[PDB]
């Protein structure tokens, strides 16, 4: 799980919501009378109702994930 | 897990929001009458009704995250 | 788990919420008569209505976060 | 878990909340008639009505975290 | 757990807020009838109705943070 | 848990809280009934209406946490 | 306009009304640079969102209503 | 306009209503930059959001009404 | 304009109204930049959120209403 | 205008309003650089947001109104 | 104007009101730069946010009432 | 204007008000350069956040009202 980034040198952004009784829920979990359950989250989760991304990389970005399970 | 960033050297972002009654759950867990269970959460959870992300990067960036989950 | 950021040398950001009656959760447990539960957060939660990120990484930036879950 | 950050040398920001009624829960455990369970933050857990980052970083900024759970 | 920083070296930023019965809540643990919990907070919490962060990090900035859960 | 600082050498800031009956719960722990239970805070738990943070680091910045919880 | 009534001598009534964001107008007029106009109401105007009317009349009712309008 | 009642001699009644942010307007007249205008009302002008009559006439009832207009 | 009544001789009455935000107009004028108007009222203006008449008349009841308008 | 009422001879009422925020008004006028205006109220305005009448008339009961408008 | 009344021989009302922040306008009449207006009231104005009438008239009742308006 | 009572001869009523933050006008009048204007009051205003009446009449009740306004 290695992440590097480097940078050397020698607009309108416009985003409108105009909502109206917005629900959300971005990670939930429901468990009724169960044994066993794992809920891994390990990346990137996004949740809206209006969900902008803009210009996210103009230089150095670089996301390193990594998620593990062992279970002997 | 390593993370590593290096910047050598040698506009209008408009965000609007007009909403009414807004409910918002980002990271909700219910048990009810349950054993055993596991809510891991190692990376991004982003949760909105207007979730903007303007320019998030423009220098030197690395998010370098992991889990690890063993169960012997 | 290590975390490095340098830097050498040698506009309007608008946000704009108008709501009413909102009603906002981050991280929530409901527990009621289970045995065994582990809620475990070791990232980045973000919880919102009007959830805005403008110019977040301009220079030097990064985040190395970790989890680890060992039972045995 | 080591941070390390170094800078070497040789606008208008607005926020507008008008909310009416506003219900906020960062982080909440609700546990009734249970046995065990565990509660662990490490993160970052960010909640808000109007939840906005400008300009997080410009220099050099490196935030490390780290968790671990051990059972045995 | 080491951190660092170091700098060597040889605008308007307006928040409004005008809201109306406001209740927050940011840390609140309820336990009844049980017999074992831990809430363990080792991170960073942010609950607002308004939560601004603007111009965060400008210089040397590095927050180095862990937890540990061992049980034998 | 090491922090160190050193910083070698050879605008306007407003925030406007208009609200009415607000009812701030920083950290609260509710026990009823129960037999065993820890409350351990060891990072940065920041709650309010009008959660502002303007140009928090502009120097030499570095804050050093960490938990420790042993149970043999 | 004559109206008589006489009467000589020798239950469950249930109403549910569960709304939200009721909008009611009975009697509106609207002019803008006009020259003449008559609004004349001289009998029963009924208006609701849940306009209910039970057992009205079980005894001696009588309603005499009348309008006149002379332009000479 | 001659009314009369006589009247000579030799259960559960429920309603229920449970609206939210209900805005009522009865009798309104909007002039602008007119001239003559006549609003009349000899009758009856009932409005609500939960409207109930219930057993209105059980003995004598008689309503004599009347409305006139002259304009020579 | 005459009215009589004579009465010659020889349960549960619920209403609940569970309401938010109610705003009631029972009579409204506006006049603008106009130059003659009349408003006459002369019978009954019942005007509500929840407007109940329950068992109004079980006797002599006898309304006796009259309105007159002359131009000459 | 004559109104006359005689008599001779030879339960539970519940009402209930809980509501929140409630603005009343029951007879309002609004003049602005007008002429000539007139405001003639000779009957009965009832305004509320619970406008209940329980049992209005159960004897002799005989209301007798009147109104006039001249302009010669 | 002859009102007359005469009477010869020979339970629980609970109202129950429980609001929070009510503004209530019986009468009202705002003039701005006009010329000539009249408020002419001659009859009954109730108003109210719990406008309750219980067992009004049980016996002997009569109201007369009467407007006049003369402009020669 | 004659008025008239005569009466010849040969339980719980609970009114429950728990509010907060009541504002009350009864009568008002508004007046900014202006020329002529005339309030006139001659029958009954009723203002109130609580307004109830019970068991008004129960015996020999009779009111006269009148209103006279000539302008030659």
């Amino acid at each position: 799980v290695v992440a590097a980034a480097e940078k050397t040198k020698q607009g309108v952004l416009y985003v409108g919501s105009k909502t109206k009784e917005g629900v959300v829920h971005g990670v939930a979990t429901v468990a009724e009378k169960t044994k066993e359950q794992v809920t891994n989250v390990g990346g990137a989760v996004v949740t809206g109702v209006t969900a902008v991304a803009q210009k996210t990389v103009e230089g150095a970005g670089s996301i390193a994930a990594a998620t593990g399970f062992v279970k002997k």
